[PDB]
């Protein structure tokens, strides 16, 4: 019998994923920029034992849906095949995340599962290895290998296309991210969108741009500068998919209304900056100085329940003992 | 009906427009010169009928909707407008403006388009100004830039130009093509139309991409018409319409006029479309979704809307081909 049991956080792209070159590995079409979050995160043990009969998963106390089932089971033939075994294993895995909010992640989840794997097989994977590991599950799930900002560098094969943590002289410790809680699942709409959508060229000829002037901010710890470009950068995914055959939105009138508040503290002298994935809630990129200040705008128009800050975190996946 | 020997009146029908590539941004908001040229089909069914009344006696202009006072607010606003027109012809006549809208506004269409056609043809009417059609539609678009397309018939476009002189629209001979075509209406507090192409137009973070693109649509639809392609029309035009609204979601702050009853009309329209009814949507300030459709094929896609939408909520419209007529 061998297991292990890591933790994992989830991420949010700054710069986003959308759109697979390659559906069955996971290869995106473009880079992509995120932060991992202190709040959120998959508490995953994992256990393989010669005598099961096929790959059990248990979330949270409870059994899994036939799509999550099989979908957790070709990704352990996956790591069947990298340890060169023919193990099922029983997954136990636990989310750190406020219920029913909408806010529970594949990236967590595929991350957490692959660093268990690792630490049960005694892979003594790289973290190379690893995000490549977790990004055949959930391509945001390379990213949540690493703490603080991720660079998920698309490549062209399994072999190249992978996550790698960025040292920004410990400026995460001054970043947090407000969220404001508020259905097509990012892996269906973005290949729509990614197939179909008049306005994916547009996305395509943007993103390295943003990617490129994103990074450089970075390296100056520009709050403003780094800012702009993520916000610009998720209203155009956005974008890309009311270009779609047919068109969809993510977003409803309330994710606006977040919207507005976060412009109205830009005039207020309290920068900070939004991005929305695939859903309505609204997340707010904000310096640690001003995320009170912000969040009581908020607690004008929005309840209190609804209004959920965390810190951004330095360190990546870690095995528990 | 009887007229004193010391008054002019006259009273005019035009019909409402619906714009297939957008106008959308204003380059002079004064004067309304858009920022980009714009084209239109001239609906049979809605339409505003408007009478103008000039007498010396009057002291101020009164103006009178679906048989109501209008406040204060409009009252003002439609003064203002009056003083271009007196202006224009060279007097200091005030009018009493009887006007009834047959459009569902109420639903949320607009009445813009057609209000201000009827009143400037309206005024022309009344006053003897032997105003062209050119600056018929000149006189119109001071009021609503929309307007200036309503002076005529079947497909419109407005040319934008630089200057007052400049900007307005023409009809397009289609060869009668208009009379082949329809539109489906989807009925489902809004930012004005004036207002919300405004904080896009100064703000968007998308507008420069409407504005390298639209050229390129409007050629291309030009072209479709003079070949009669529907398919080539409908597919430019659903594109344009959807790329006015991806500006808003650049705004500072972004906004949008859809809804998810929207998204599920467009559905409607796509599953048509794969089932070789071919048919295709835009949408203008507000939810609503239009669909243009061959005349043939407009029956079988109401049908389709019918099978989830209310009834009351589904109302086509043939294309008209002629311009802003004067009545009794
Ligand atoms: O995470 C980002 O960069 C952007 C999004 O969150 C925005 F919606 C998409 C998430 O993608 P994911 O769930 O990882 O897809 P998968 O590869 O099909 O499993
Ligand atoms: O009609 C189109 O080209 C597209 C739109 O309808 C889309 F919402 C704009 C209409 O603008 P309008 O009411 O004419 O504005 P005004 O000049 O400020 O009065």
């Amino acid at each position: 019998v061998k297991s292990g049991k890591a933790r994992a956080h989830t991420n949010i792209a700054l710069i986003k994923y959308w759109g697979k070159a390659d559906e069955t590995y996971i290869i995106p079409m473009n880079n992509s920029l995120s932060v991992t979050l202190d709040r959120f995160y998959t508490e995953t043990k994992v256990t393989f034992d010669p005598d099961f009969t096929e790959d059990c998963l248990i979330l949270n106390g409870n059994e899994v849906n036939a799509k999550e089932k099989e979908k957790i089971q070709n990704y352990m033939n996956i790591v069947r095949d990298l340890a060169g075994n023919r193990l099922h294993a029983r997954i136990e895995s636990e989310n750190y995340v406020p219920t029913a909010a909408g806010l529970a992640s594949s990236a967590s989840a595929y991350a957490a599962l692959a660093a268990a794997c690792n630490e049960a097989l005694s892979l003594n994977l790289s973290d190379t290895d690893l995000s490549r590991l977790a990004r055949r599950g959930s391509g945001s799930a390379s990213r949540s290998i690493f703490g603080g900002f991720a660079e998920w560098e698309k490549g062209h094969d399994d072999l190249t296309s992978y996550a790698h943590g960025i040292n920004s002289n410990g400026w995460e410790k001054d970043l947090s991210m407000i969220f404001v809680v508020i259905k097509v699942s990012a892996r269906s709409g973005m290949s729509l969108t990614r197939d179909t959508s008049r306005f994916y060229q547009y996305w395509l000829d943007h993103v390295d741009e943003d990617l490129n002037e994103a990074k450089e901010a970075v390296k100056n710890q520009d709050f403003q500068r780094l800012g702009e470009v993520i916000e610009a950068n998720g209203l155009r995914m956005h974008a890309t998919n009311l270009g779609a055959q047919p068109p969809f939105t993510y977003l409803v009138q309330e994710s606006y209304d977040a919207m507005a508040i976060v412009e109205q503290c830009r005039k207020a002298n309290l920068p900070c900056y939004f991005t929305m994935d695939a859903g309505p809630n609204v997340k707010v990129l904000v310096e640690k100085k001003n995320k009170q200040a912000v969040m009581e705008q908020f607690l004008k128009v929005f309840d209190e329940s609804k209004i959920i800050a965390s810190d951004i975190i330095s360190s990546g996946v870690e095995i528990i003992k």
